[PDB]
């Protein structure tokens, strides 16, 4: 069960991560 | 119970994780 | 002990990122 | 397959970290 | 060795972002 | 496999999170 969760959570984080880099760039263009 | 820890801690960093990027959002 | 490691280092790094995460709503909030 | 999965993940933030320090790179 | 090479990148993970937050600190 | 990638990709991030670190250092010296 904790490497299905460990998955599920990176999963996330790299959701998250995205999300981020997008409003950088976003914030960026003015 | 490594593992276990691994899981919630990856949790943990998730949630941070949203949090920063909520916070991002305002301030466009 | 590898594994230990890796828990312990995921303790830490869940810490700072609630720091980061504080600090940018503490910037917000102005 | 959670290791696939797990090494998946980790290539997408790897890369968004890569897109945000560039990011930082510009703006000094 | 993956473990070993894990554990050790997962230190200078936490390095990194220790210096972050404390980057943020400074500037409120 | 699976783990020689894991650790590849951990090696990248360390790389990027240093590069973003030494990036904020640098703003905030002006």
């Amino acid at each position: 069960g904790e490497l299905k969760c460990i998955c599920q959570e990176l999963k996330a984080i790299a959701k998250e991560l995205k999300a981020i880099a997008w409003e950088h760039k976003a914030i960026a263009q003015g």
